[PDB]
């Protein structure tokens, strides 16, 4: 199966100027133990953000041009991609906004982030249909000494 994995900040926004304008420790740590040992699936302009290999994840950038680093797996559509990833329960779609709205018709999971945060924007999660996902968790924290903003851990499932 594919799942998304997102952070949201108000109004769907999701990056600026190939960033994230955030910093959440909870939120980061989250990624990584819902991400480890999985197939990650990312865009180029997302690989450049992050601009280092995940460890302990298959790195599978989609690029219609030729791959420059051969620490990470390239490929060129959708399709390739869920090639790559073999025969695995879970498919891990980590971004960005051109990619999730791609993998969003042939996912079963989100699992997302709301950020109570204010920002300027680029990027956007695409639009998703409410009434086609149920929520089966939702667990909320207040900011703290680490995290500036509160936020909440949602992971919805298409019925
Ligand atoms: N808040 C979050 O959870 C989160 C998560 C991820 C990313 N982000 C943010 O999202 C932003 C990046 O998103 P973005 O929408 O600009 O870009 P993106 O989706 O990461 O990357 C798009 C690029 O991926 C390639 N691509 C996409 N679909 C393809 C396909 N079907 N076949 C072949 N190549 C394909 C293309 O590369 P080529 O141009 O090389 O052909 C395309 O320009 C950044 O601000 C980043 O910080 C936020
Ligand atoms: N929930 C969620 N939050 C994000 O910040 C996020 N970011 C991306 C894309 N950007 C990034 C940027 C940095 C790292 C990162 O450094 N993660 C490391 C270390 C985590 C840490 O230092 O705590 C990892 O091992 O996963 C991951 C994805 C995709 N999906 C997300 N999903
Ligand atoms: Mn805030
Ligand atoms: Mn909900």
């Amino acid at each position: 199966m594919i799942s998304l994995i997102a952070a949201l900040a108000v109004d769907r926004v999701i990056g600026m100027e190939n960033a994230m304008p955030w910093n959440l420790p909870a939120d980061l740590a989250w990624f990584k133990r819902n991400t480890l040992n999985k197939p990650v699936i990312m865009g180029r302009h997302t690989w450049e953000s992050i601009g280092r290999p995940l460890p302990g994840r298959k790195n599978i950038i989609l690029s219609s041009q030729p791959g420059t680093d051969d620490r990470v797996t390239w490929v060129k559509s959708v399709d390739e991609a869920i090639a790559a990833c073999g025969d695995v329960p879970e498919i891990m779609v980590i971004g960005g906004g051109r990619v999730y709205e791609q993998f969003l018709p042939k996912a079963q999971k989100l699992y997302l982030t709301h950020i109570d945060a204010e920002v300027e924007g680029d990027t956007h999660f695409p639009d998703y249909e409410p009434d086609d996902w149920e929520s089966v968790f939702s667990e909320f924290h207040d900011a703290d000494a680490q995290n500036s903003h509160s936020y909440c851990f949602e992971i919805l499932e298409r019925r």
